[PDB]
DNA sequence: AAAAAAAAAAAAAAAAAAAAAAAAAAAAAAAAAAAAAAAAAAAAAAAAAAAAAAAAAAAAAAAAAAAAAAAAAAAAAAAAAAAAAAAAAAAAAAAAAAAAAAAAAAAAAAAAAAAAAA
């Protein structure tokens, strides 16, 4: 679901489940700005594929905050990209 | 080779949790005024000291409020039953240092493979 906003969210509070396994799973050890390490990504294309509706672009935008402020250089090397999946048929 | 326990199939019973968004309150941790307390200067009312003095305890003795005796009568407090408040004694405990077992990096060297030379 909804993740936590870490422009809201001190950075000891970032220990949920969530942003754990995405740290995990792209590996560049965003946590604590010392093991940061963007050489070490796993995925060189991270594709934040949401739902269609309102909700789905609120998760994005939470998604888009934490690339952001905790891996400034995954988003300044173009790694991100949006899917785009159709609302209706 | 016998016993026992896990797990998985599918219809049933019953639960639990994480975040976003704004506005108000409540804990809980800090700077920072603000006043006690303490160290170290000079400074100044009190004891000392002395001579000089006169105000209240002694003493005579009456008398007038008194403390023991007598009586009647009212009923506060003490000790025995129960029923609550509040504190040491003793035992327990959750993190927390210590120990032991498994995952990741390491190169030495060779099997098998791929590739090419004459």
């Amino acid at each position: 679901g909804k993740i936590l906003n870490v422009e809201k969210a001190r950075f000891d509070k970032m220990l949920s489940s969530q942003e754990v396994a995405t740290l995990i799973t792209a590996l560049g050890c965003g946590i604590g700005r010392d093991e940061y390490n963007p050489d070490k990504l796993r995925y060189h294309s991270i594709i934040i594929m949401t739902d269609a509706d309102v909700d789905g672009s609120h998760i994005r935008t939470l998604l888009l905050t934490f690339f952001y402020r905790q891996m400034p250089e995954i988003v300044e090397r173009g790694h991100v990209y949006i899917a785009q999946p159709p609302l209706y048929k």
